[PDB]
């Protein structure tokens, strides 16, 4: 609980050595804060790859959802952290997991303009036709945000 609180913020801040000490001293790797974020969520969101790999190696739940439904893959796709996206997928992250608004990681990558992430999620079986609670596909979010290259790629993937 107490070390868990410290682990969350050391993961967010990229404090590799502190993460390691906290885990060796028994910090709960799946500790949650007020919004259900776990250390893996915060490391994946803030782009700290080594810490993501350490947490995965010592039992972090790769498919944990926070209070908003976001999984660590949602957060890394949204924030554009490609290597972390790949490690999470390799650790078994659900490529088509959905959040509170029905969005998948591909929705968020398209909304945020992250073409490399879009291309990698597609090659790992992301659902181009998934519809969020607003009735929007990833293609719709690419158009809404003026991301024409992502939109063209998503079109080609839907066609074939
Ligand atoms: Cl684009």
């Amino acid at each position: 609980s107490d070390l868990g609180k410290k682990l969350l913020e050391a993961a967010r801040a990229g404090q590799d050595d502190e993460v390691r000490i906290l885990m060796a001293n028994g910090a709960d790797v799946n500790a949650e804060d007020w919004m259900g974020a776990t250390p893996l969520h915060l490391a994946a969101q803030s782009g700290h790859l080594e810490i993501v790999e350490v947490l995965l190696k010592t039992g972090a739940d790769v498919n944990a959802h926070d209070a908003f439904g976001w999984t660590p893959l949602h957060l890394a796709a949204s924030q554009g952290h490609l290597e972390i996206v790949e490690v999470l997928l390799k650790a078994g992250a659900d490529v088509n997991a959905t959040d509170m608004v029905g969005r998948t990681p591909l929705h968020l990558a398209a909304r945020r303009g992250h073409l490399e992430i879009v291309e990698v999620l597609l090659k790992h079986g992301a659902d181009v036709n998934a519809q969020d609670k607003f009735g929007k596909t990833p293609f719709d979010l690419a158009i809404d945000n003026g991301n024409e290259d992502i939109a063209e790629v998503l079109q080609k993937a839907a066609k074939l």
